[PDB]
C-alpha cells in the first residue's frame, strides 16, 4: 500500500468539476484516507507545497490561481497509489496530456489544470505532512 | 440563501456511490462552504444527529449502521437549498422514492439509503452545529 | 424477497441502449439470478408471454416487433423486486411515462418501449416458467 | 408528427451544460429537422419570442439574460413532440420542476433556466418562424 | 488561440451520438464560434471538402457517405484547438484509434468514423472557408 | 468479421459493474452472437479455460478467484473483434493498463482485473468452444 495526497484545485470548482475527477478516482477502486475542504488555503501552504517551483516564472501566478477559490486536499490509499493515480491525472501539458485521463479529458491549460497528484513516495510523505500536520 | 447539512452515509462508499451523489449536487449548482471526512463518526455525534429518533424500534440499527463505514459530511448553500436538496433526496422508503431522485435510482432500502439532508431550517441549523460545532 | 422478469426488447439492441437499461437497474442493487440471450425469440413464446392480449388490435404487431431482433431475458432478485422495477419502467404511453424512468427518459413509442417488466408476484412466476423452464 | 421550437439558453454555455441537455432530447429519439448558433441572439428576436411577457415585470432582465451569451436554436421533431419536450424540460420554478428533468436535474433559478420549447402547437409555429424564416 | 473545423458525421445521427461527441469537446473547454446544420450537404461541398482524396479508391464511397444524412459544422476556437481536437477525436483506422479518443471509443470503421476535424493551420483555414464561406 | 469470447468476471458483479463493461464494449458497435450467464462456473470449466496457466503460481488463486460469484460468457462479433477488444480491454498489470480502457479505468489489480477478451484467432476458437459447446 502507499498513501498518496492529491489536491482538487481551483479551477474545479469552478467548472463543477469536483465530482467527475473524485469519481474517477472512486472508481478505480482507491480509497480515502483523510480529507480536507478548504475555502481558501492559505497562501504560505501553497508557496510550501510548491516549495520545489519557487524559482520558476510562473511561481506568483501559481499561487494565486491556487488560492483563487476552493480546494479539496486528499489522501487517498492503494496498491502502487502513487504511480497510477499520476497515470490518471495526464501530463501537465495540454499538448500531451492523454484522452482518458483527467487533464486530457478536461483541462486545456497548463496552470489550471484540475488536479494535483504527489510525483513520488519522498514528495508524497512531504505533501501528505504539509495538508495533514 | 440558505445552507443545509448533507451526510454521505457508509453504504455510499461501500457501493462507491459518493461521487455519484456529489455530483447529483454539484450538477444543480450548489455550492459546498464547509466539509469534514469522518473514517468513523463518534457514536455520540450520530445519536444527536438522530436524537428525534431515539425511542425508536430502528434506534440502535440505524447508529450501529452510521458507524459502520466513513462518513462525509457536507454544508451545501443556495437559494433554498434545504428543500431543493430534500427533493433530490427521494423519499426515505424505497416503494415511494422516485426515479430521478438519489434514493429512487440507486437505494433499495429504508435504512441503507445513501444521504441524509437536513428536513427544515431549524434541523439544519442544529446539525451544522453538531458536525461543525 | 421476490424474482420478477424482465425482457430487454430488440429496439434496444437496434439502438445501442442495452447497458443502458441493465445498468439502471444494476444501480439500484437489482442482482441477476438467471438470464438468456435469444437472437431471435420463438413467436410461441412470445404469445404466450403476452397472451393477456391475444384478442387485442396491436397483438400480431406486438409479437412481430419482439421477433424483428434479439432479446434478453433476465431474472431480477431483490426486495420488492416486482414493484420496484415496474416503477423503474415508467409507464407504457409515451405520453405519461415520467423523466427518470426507463421510458420517460429514452422510449418514444407505444409498442418500441425498450423493456418489459412483469406486473405482479403471479405474473412473476408465470413469465419466469416461460423463460425459464 | 410533431415539430417544436427549442432553444439552448447563455447559461447552459456558461455551465458547459449544451451536449448534456441536447443529449436528453436526443436519447429521447427526437430527431433535428433545424439549427442555428447564435453567438448573440438580436434583441428584437428574443423580444417578438417573448412577446407574451412584454407587460411583465421580469420582462427587461429577461431579455438582458437571453442576449448575455450565445443561444442555439433548434427545431424537433417527433411525435408529440410539444407535449413531451415540454415534459423533459419541467417546471420554470425551481421550487416544483422535478428530479429526472432537465431543470430539476440541472437548474436552480426561476430565470437561468437553460432550456426554452414551445408550449403549444400554435406558439411552436410562431416561434420557429421567428428563429427560422 | 486557434480555430478549426468540425463535421459531426451523418453515421453520429443515425447512431443517436451528436450530444456525446460535441460533448466530449465541450468538456475540454473549447468554445463554438460559428455552427451550421445540414439536412443533406452538397455532394460538390463534400468533393470541395475533401478534394485532397479525389484520386483515392474510396473517394466516391466516401463522398456517397457523406451526404447520406446530416451533417453539423463547427468551428471551435481555443489554445492549439487544432492539434488538441485531433488527438480528442483518434486515429482513423480502427485498429489504432486509443481507447479514450472519440473514434477509439465510439468508431468501428475507417469510413464510418463519426467526426472530422483539421489536420493543420493550412487546411483548417481552408475548410472554414468551405463551410461558412 | 471475427468472433471473439468475452467474461465478465466475478469483481464485476461485486462491484456493479457488469453494465459499465458491457456499455463499453456495445457503444463500440459490436454485436453480441452468444451469451451465457453462470451463477457459479463449474471449476473444471474454468480450469480448461486457463489451461495454459496451470502450472503458474496464481493457478489456484486464479480458479478459486473465477469461481467466487457470477460469470456471464459473450461472444461478439465484429471485424477484427479479437484485437479491438483487446485493447479496449486494456492490460492485465495495474500498472500498466491505460486510462481510457476498461482496466486502465476500472481495475486495481492483477487477478480481479474484471474482464477477460480471446487473445488471438487460436484461442478465440477454442474458448468459445470451451463455453459454447
Ligand atoms: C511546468 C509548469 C507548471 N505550472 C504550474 C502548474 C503545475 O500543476 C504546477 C506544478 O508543476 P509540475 O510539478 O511540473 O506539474 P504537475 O502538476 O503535472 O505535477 O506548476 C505552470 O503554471 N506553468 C508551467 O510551465
Ligand atoms: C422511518 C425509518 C427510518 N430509519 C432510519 C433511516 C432514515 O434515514 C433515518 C431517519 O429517518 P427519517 O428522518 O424518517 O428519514 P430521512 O432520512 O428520509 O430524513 O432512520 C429506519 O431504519 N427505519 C425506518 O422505518
Ligand atoms: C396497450 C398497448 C400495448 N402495446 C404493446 C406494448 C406493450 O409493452 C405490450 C404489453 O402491454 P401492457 O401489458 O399494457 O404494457 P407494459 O409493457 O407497460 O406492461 O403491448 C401496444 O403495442 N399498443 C398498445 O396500445
Ligand atoms: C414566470 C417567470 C418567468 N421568467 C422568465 C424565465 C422563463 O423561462 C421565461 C418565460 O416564462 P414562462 O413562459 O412562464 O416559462 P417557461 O420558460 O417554463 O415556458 O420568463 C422570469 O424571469 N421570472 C418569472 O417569474
Ligand atoms: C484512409 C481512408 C480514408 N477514408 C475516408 C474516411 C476518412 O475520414 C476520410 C479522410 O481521410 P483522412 O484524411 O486520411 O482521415 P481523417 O478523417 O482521420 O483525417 O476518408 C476511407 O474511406 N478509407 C480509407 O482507407
Ligand atoms: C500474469 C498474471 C495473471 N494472473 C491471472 C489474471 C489474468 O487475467 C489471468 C490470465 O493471465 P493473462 O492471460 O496473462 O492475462 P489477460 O487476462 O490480460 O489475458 O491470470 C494472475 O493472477 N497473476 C499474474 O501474475
Ligand atoms: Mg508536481
Ligand atoms: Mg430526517
Ligand atoms: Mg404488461
Ligand atoms: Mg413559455
Ligand atoms: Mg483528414
Ligand atoms: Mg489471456
Amino acid at each position: 500500500l502507499q498513501r498518496t495526497l492529491v489536491l482538487i484545485k481551483p479551477d474545479a470548482f469552478e467548472r463543477s468539476l469536483v465530482a467527475e475527477i473524485m469519481g474517477r478516482i472512486e472508481k478505480k477502486n482507491f480509497k480515502i484516507v483523510s480529507m480536507k475542504f478548504w475555502s481558501k488555503a492559505p497562501r504560505n501552504l501553497i508557496e510550501q507545497h510548491y516549495k520545489e517551483h519557487s524559482e520558476q516564472s510562473y511561481f506568483n501566478d501559481l499561487c494565486d490561481f491556487m488560492v483563487s477559490g476552493p480546494i479539496i486536499s486528499i489522501v487517498y490509499e492503494g496498491t502502487d497509489a502513487i504511480s497510477k493515480i499520476r497515470r490518471l491525472q495526464g501530463n501537465t501539458n495540454p499538448l500531451a496530456s492523454a484522452p482518458g485521463t483527467i487533464r486530457g479529458d478536461l483541462a486545456n491549460d497548463i496552470r489550471e489544470n484540475l488536479i494535483h497528484a504527489s510525483d513520488s513516495e519522498d514528495s508524497a510523505v512531504d505533501e501528505i505532512s504539509i495538508w495533514f500536520p
